[PDB]
């Protein structure tokens, strides 16, 4: 505690997420898409931990601060690792107060 706003480590941060998308992807992801990630998802695993955009306020359907939470996508990789195929994106307030916690599934 040396700062206002601490950010959340790579692997801190994807570790939580990773556990939200084998909880949270259920009803709310699309059926086709919950059995593409059953079956397609261990050699073919995609989770890059990107940051905050501007352009937010149009998907999830409210403008979120940049550069002050943290962006997951979680989707389907090839064996050169990339990220083209995300199956849904989670936002975790950075900070310890109020934890705002919303994944997308298919947009």
């Amino acid at each position: 505690m040396t700062t206002e706003i601490k950010k959340l480590d790579p692997d801190t941060a994807i570790d939580i997420a990773y556990d939200i998308f084998l909880e949270m992807a259920g009803e709310n992801l699309d059926p086709a898409d919950i059995l593409l990630f059953n079956l397609q998802f261990e050699e073919r695993g995609g989770v890059e931990f990107v940051e905050t955009a501007d352009d937010w306020e149009e998907e999830i359907g409210v403008l979120i601060d940049p550069e002050e939470y943290a962006e997951v996508w979680v989707g389907l990789v090839n064996e050169q690792d990339e990220m083209d195929d995300v199956f849904a994106k989670f936002l975790i307030s950075h900070r310890e107060e109020d934890r705002e916690f919303h994944v997308i599934w298919k947009k």
